[PDB]
């Protein structure tokens, strides 16, 4: 958020957006006598935009004593890509709704799997030994993956899936109700520490396209995201949504990470909107084992 830059002249920023400088981290590591030669602004205060940037990325050295406390405070769910856990500040935290979105194959979906296989996991391996709830929206769930995905961490295939609650949501109506029955499912099994929803806007978009419906859609769409925030927090679950986009960046606030295909196997992750997250991006890979780093 260079936009949020403390005391700079945005008048010079419409040249930074004109370069790979939309990144606050790009900045923190920029060469002064070359940040001016590529920014116009004197090779002077160009030095001022960086010192603030060291703070932005948030670089404070904690202690292995304190950190182990935080580590015990909250216990996030690992993505299997350590880079990314790094990105999310530990992995997927509970009581929150973390959105991922990108183009098809970007990873948003693969990850709903990778995440539902690692929830059911000993906190030592990055899980919570808890079970998951997969609301298949478009019919893209694969055990033909969930399998060789767990078939990598070493757990019991057949035991794994069993630990994942599955359902296919075929239309808004069905999809909304289904979330209203989750309101209670969690009430039953409170071992459920994950609620994946892939991909939330599809039926709405499909059922209420254009601008004339861009109204009712919003109303309808937003109520559904709210109901979803409640159950994560109130019942300590990790709700996780997904949107597909080749554009739903709406103000229904949560961590919103974007994914981009890099080169066939590597994908890029960037924190787009999120209070507690230091803007930035990490690369990772879509491997057979599932979600990992290249």
């Amino acid at each position: 958020t260079i936009n949020d830059l403390p005391g700079i002249s945005q008048t010079v920023i419409n040249k930074l957006i004109e370069a790979g400088y939309s990144s606050l981290e790009t900045l923190a590591v920029a060469s002064p006598q070359d940040l001016s030669v590529a920014a116009g602004i004197p090779l002077s205060t160009a030095q001022k935009i960086i010192k603030e940037a060291r703070d932005a990325l948030d670089i404070r050295f904690k202690t292995a004593l304190e950190v182990k406390k935080e580590r015990m405070n909250v216990k996030k769910i690992s993505t299997g890509s350590q880079a990314l856990d790094g990105l999310l500040a530990g992995g997927i935290e509970t009581r929150t709704m973390t959105e991922f979105f990108g183009e098809f194959g970007s990873g948003k979906t693969q990850l709903c799997h990778q995440l539902s296989v690692n929830v059911q996991l000993p906190p030592e391996k990055g899980g919570l030994s808890g079970k998951a709830v997969y609301i298949d929206t478009e019919g893209t769930f694969r055990w033909e993956r969930i399998e060789n995905m767990a078939k990598a961490l070493g757990l019991d295939i057949d035991n794994v899936m069993n630990n994942i609650y599955y359902i296919r949501a075929i239309n808004t109506d069905h999809q909304i109700a289904i979330v209203d029955d989750l309101q209670e499912l969690v009430s039953k099994d409170p071992s459920i520490k994950l609620i994946v929803v892939d991909s939330v806007t599809s039926h709405f978009r499909a059922e209420y396209p254009g601008r004339e419906n861009l109204a009712v859609r919003q109303q309808k769409l937003n109520k559904h995201l709210h109901q979803l925030t409640r159950l994560a927090e109130v019942y300590d679950i990790a709700v996780i949504i997904t949107n597909q986009v080749m554009h739903t960046l709406y103000h229904v606030p949560g961590i919103r990470i974007q994914l981009k295909k890099s080169r066939g196997n590597r994908r890029i992750a960037r924190v787009v909107d999120a209070p507690h997250l230091p803007e930035g991006e990490v690369v990772f890979a879509l491997t057979e084992e599932g979600i990992r780093d290249a």
